[PDB]
DNA sequence: TATATTGCGCAATAT
DNA sequence: TATATTGCGCAATAT
């Protein structure tokens, strides 16, 4: 339209749209950051699992003969 | 509204834009799905770490004054 | 003469 | 009389 109330409401909506779009950009960046954090924690936990496995293999490899006197 | 070539170019761009925006929506869904998958794998790995801890503590808890005949 | 992506406004809709 | 979100077109830009 062309009324003065129309122009002010449009100006305000354009402001809100810019704000909402900027907020969505920040959310998407936060989602990317979360993917990186979970990937790092996944690699930490998997290395921890493997570490425990390697320490148990060495614990069983050398164990071979637990004394059986009789 | 410059020419007939203008109208066809705009029609083709509107098609491309709708396609591009749909592709972005599917990409964002893929990122959400990835977050869920990493979250599930992180819970599986943390449970595995805790299981290995519990099986080690109970192993050494029954371990007591293991023979030292001197 | 091609499609793909993106900042912006609009209008409809949602809160 | 409020802002927030979203489908769509436009024009500029990128590939």
């Amino acid at each position: 339209k062309h009324s003065d109330e129309y122009k002010i409401r449009r100006e305000r909506n354009n402001i809100a749209v810019r704000k909402s779009r900027d907020k969505a950009k920040m959310r998407n960046l936060e989602t990317q950051h979360k993917v990186l954090e979970l990937t790092a924690e996944n690699e930490r936990l998997q290395k921890k699992v493997e570490q425990l496995s390697r320490e148990l293999s060495t614990l069983r490899n050398l164990f071979k003969q637990l004394p059986e006197p009789l």
